[PDB]
């Protein structure tokens, strides 16, 4: 896609840091960008190439779209998008009501100058941030995570994109992102499958794939660590029926494991841990750190000065520990018993490869027109209930429906902040 000339692009700045040792940290003045799927696309008459959830006749074919349209700057990030930045802290307003429209959920990427994403080396490293998610309700997923995006957002590998990271191009993830309007610096028109639910989205014949590490998927009633590798962990374009994931006919036909190996406490045995005023009281801010080693991914919290670890699972046949290890990942499948995709694409070993894949940092809020976030915070899938791991959370199986959460708590928002990273032992003194 060409880069627009109607609305400048002004990233909202952002501090974060690296810590070489437990009392040694120091700032990185950065800035964030919004994923390009939120942008206005238009030819040289300002006639859309997209509008509602569908393409216009400013376009036509795959290729020419990328030659005729340009995406634009987003104006003011509070205005249409509800994103608020002050110092280190990124804010994100679920639903935003503005003079010309209602936007819902966003995806922000962390950058490294306005042209290329900051890229993190995971293995032998931990990440730490602050999160205040006290107002995130059932049916809302406030996530933070890693995805092996390309630095320039794809502007070397796919030169049909004269926009790039600068305008948050190039997204991917182990769901193989078929909702994007461009993939591989190319259009997804020809087959754009509009949603019956959300008026502003679709699905083309092209998805964007890559490794996906869901450090933090969540609300104030349940969370989930979820690593995910692929048999190619680096960004890559899959072909319709050779795209797996959520937006597809076959969740499991593809190169990536859309489900990964998850550590959700509630799903694993302790329903009084996380939530409004629990062990991990969600009703203030707390610290999360997450560690990426060989065959060991580990998560712990700090809430009000105190170290909190995640309790081990109570499921007979799972290890006695709250870690992500070859041990975990195996045995939770004789437990939850169903499709071991994780293994299918080469087990943990493969996930260790993904860890040796520089990824982009992402923050994001949204709702779930497919599953209504059941899979995070309640009973999923509906279809038995009363079965090991069907319970993911305390929330009701009513909840999660877009239109209803969307005007039930518009001001839903997440407080991201104090993002630190470095060797293990180096971000927090614990």
């Amino acid at each position: 896609q060409r880069a627009g000339n109607e609305t400048p692009e002004n990233h909202p700045p952002l501090t974060w840091q690296r810590c070489t040792a437990p009392g040694n940290c120091q700032t990185v003045n950065a800035e964030v960008v919004i994923d390009a799927n939120w942008r206005w696309l238009h030819d040289d008459n300002m006639q859309n190439c997209y509008d509602g959830n569908q393409w216009t006749n400013a376009c036509s074919t795959a290729t020419d779209c990328a030659e005729k349209c340009m995406i634009e700057g987003a104006g003011d990030y509070l205005g249409t998008y509800g994103a608020s930045t002050s110092g280190d802290a990124l804010t994100l307003k679920f639903v935003t009501k503005h003079e010309y429209g209602t936007n819902v959920g966003s995806r922000f990427y962390l950058m490294n100058g306005p042209d290329k994403y900051q890229m993190f080396n995971l293995m032998g490293n931990e990440l730490a941030f602050d999160v205040d998610l006290s107002t995130v309700e059932c049916g809302i997923n406030s996530a933070l995570y890693f995805v092996a995006m390309e630095e320039d957002g794809g502007m070397a590998s796919y030169p049909s994109n004269q926009a790039g990271a600068r305008y948050g191009t190039g997204y991917c993830d182990a769901q193989c992102a078929r909702d994007l309007k461009f993939v591989g610096g190319k259009a997804n028109i020809e087959g754009w499958k509009s949603s019956t639910s959300d008026p502003n989205a679709g699905v083309g014949p092209y998805g964007s794939c890559c490794a996906e590490i869901d450090v933090w998927e969540s609300n104030a009633y349940a969370f989930a660590f979820t690593p995910h590798a692929c048999t190619t962990n680096e960004y890559h374009v899959c072909e319709t029926t050779n795209c797996g994931g959520t937006y597809s006919e076959d969740r499991f036909a593809g190169k990536c494991d859309a489900n990964g190996c998850d550590y959700n406490p509630y799903r694993m045995g302790n329903p009084d841990f996380y939530g409004k005023g629990k062990t991990l009281d969600t009703s203030r801010k707390f610290t999360v750190v997450s560690r990426f080693e060989e065959n060991k991914l580990s998560q712990y919290f700090i809430q009000d000065g105190r170290k909190i670890e995640i309790p081990p699972p109570t499921w007979e046949g799972m290890p006695n520990s709250s870690e992500i290890t070859p041990e975990l990942c195996s045995t939770m499948f004789d437990v939850f018993n169903d499709r071991n995709r994780f293994e299918e694409v080469g087990g943990f070993e493969q996930l260790n490869n993904a860890l040796r894949v520089p990824m982009v940092l992402v923050m994001s809020i949204w709702d779930d027109h497919y599953a209504n976030m059941l899979w995070l915070d309640s009973i999923y899938p509906p279809e038995k209930e009363g079965q090991p791991g069907a319970a993911r959370g305390d929330c009701p199986t009513d909840s999660g429906v877009p239109a209803e959460v969307e005007a039930q708590f518009p001001d839903a928002q997440v407080v991201w902040s104090n993002i630190r990273f470095g060797p293990i032992g180096s971000t927090y003194d614990f």
